């Protein structure tokens, strides 16, 4: 679990969005596993606008942060799950690092701000949904 809070927006994994997120929907994209909902309170986070390929992510299954080198956002094949059929997920960045399903929502940050959130993983890999291209979040 986990979310980014920026301005009057809450960014979550689309497969983990709540009834309240869908009732206050701003934008969603199943191909990116992202959903953004509106909030009444001002958010605590700021978004990176950069081309960093290194950063640090929070891993809830280890209660720890880990450093990572990650690929540029791209179209990656993701196997079927209880949430989606087998498909290509877009704007996804992969890295070597531990992750389990419940780790989705952990933030990846570089020195400039929030880069994205954990969205996929397996066998020593972790994948992050990029948010740096969503200029309207600011
Ligand atoms: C950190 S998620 C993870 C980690 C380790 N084994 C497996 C997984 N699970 C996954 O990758 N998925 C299940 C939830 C929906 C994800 C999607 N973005 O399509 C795919
Ligand atoms: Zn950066």
């Amino acid at each position: 679990s986990g979310a980014i809070y920026v301005g009057n927006y809450r960014v979550v994994n689309r497969h983990l969005a709540t009834h309240n997120d869908w009732a206050n929907l701003v934008w969603e994209d199943s191909s990116r596993d992202l959903l953004v909902s509106s909030t009444t309170a001002q958010g605590c986070d700021t978004i990176a606008r950069c081309d960093c390929q290194t950063g640090v992510y929070y891993c809830s299954s280890r209660r720890k942060h880990y450093p990572v080198s990650f690929s540029k956002p791209s179209l990656i094949f993701v196997e079927a799950s209880e949430y989606y059929p087998a498909r290509y997920q877009s704007h996804l960045m992969l890295a070597v690092g531990h992750s389990e399903p419940g780790d989705c929502g952990g933030i990846l940050r570089c020195q400039h701000g929030v880069v994205g959130i954990v969205s996929t993983g397996g066998n020593g890999l972790v994948g992050f949904a990029d948010v740096r291209d969503l200029l309207w979040l600011d």
